[PDB]
């Protein structure tokens, strides 16, 4: 499966029947339609800078991967009881800067959109156990407006250069990827997936109202990321966003 006409997101149903589920990733969040829930916590992360693991070149993507052997990196508040252990963060982008997010607010897309995944550590014992499950994974979205250089993303695009290819991949230590996310987390939440196979219908969205900043040149570094490995024929990363797909009666909630 990749982005391409042949194997993305149109043709992934033949493999993952899931992709026409009722709890698919991403969505229009539409604002007239949100339910304003009184019961919603504040979200609470606390993520210790020591958990930073790995960069890794995934071909469709690049990944920053933590160490989830304990309650170090944690999510708490919102619309959860249990605590959410951080595992990853990752990015999403189009080919030029007018779409690239993968959640939309109202009809508009955002040129990027940056995912930090946490996995249900209360209830299950490791992200494998937890990845299936309706209550396994915690997924905050933040949207990515194009406009000016955000200098929190420096150590990540600093880092790229060392992951060109597919596969490659690099120590990536001491970092709270909390430094990422907007000052407001006034969030959205609904019921949903994983927004590429194997769409796992495992995750609670919290969708940030605020978005963060990006240039058109941080932008261009992450399309610059090859998806061949390494003395193939080079094959930039241009895009890697799922469209938006129907709520089937899902209710978006509002912290707000
Ligand atoms: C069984 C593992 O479960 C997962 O969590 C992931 C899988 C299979 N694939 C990945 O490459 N990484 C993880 C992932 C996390 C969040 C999103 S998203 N884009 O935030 O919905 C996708 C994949
Ligand atoms: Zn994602």
């Amino acid at each position: 499966w990749g982005y391409d006409d042949k194997n993305g997101p149109e043709q992934w149903s033949k493999l993952y029947p899931i992709a026409n589920g009722n709890n698919q990733s991403p969505v229009d969040i539409k604002t007239s339609e949100t339910k304003h829930d009184t019961s919603l916590k504040p979200i609470s992360v606390s993520y210790n800078p020591a958990t930073a693991k790995e960069i890794i070149n995934v071909g469709h993507s690049f990944h920053v991967n933590f160490e989830d052997n304990d309650n170090r990196s944690v999510l708490k508040g919102g619309p959860f009881s249990d605590s959410y252990r951080l595992f990853q963060f990752h990015f999403h982008w189009g080919s030029t800067n007018e779409h690239g997010s993968e959640h939309t607010v109202d009809g508009v897309k955002y040129s990027a959109e940056l995912h930090v995944a946490h996995w249900n550590s209360a209830k299950y014992s490791s992200l494998a156990e937890a990845a299936s499950k309706a209550d396994g994974l915690a997924v905050i979205g933040v949207l990515m407006k194009v406009g000016e250089a955000n200098p929190k993303l420096q150590k990540v695009l600093d880092a790229l250069q060392a992951i060109k290819t597919k596969g490659k991949r690099a120590p990536f230590t001491n970092f709270d990827p909390s430094t990422l996310l907007p000052s407001s987390l006034d969030f959205w939440t609904y019921p949903g997936s994983l927004t590429h196979p194997p769409l796992y219908e495992s995750v609670t969205w919290i969708i940030c109202k605020e978005s963060i900043s990006v240039s058109s040149e941080q932008l261009a570094q992450f399309r610059s990321l090859l998806s061949n490995v390494e003395g193939d024929n080079a094959v930039p990363m241009q895009h890697n966003n799922r469209p938006t797909q129907p709520l089937k009666g899902r209710t978006v909630r509002a912290s707000f």
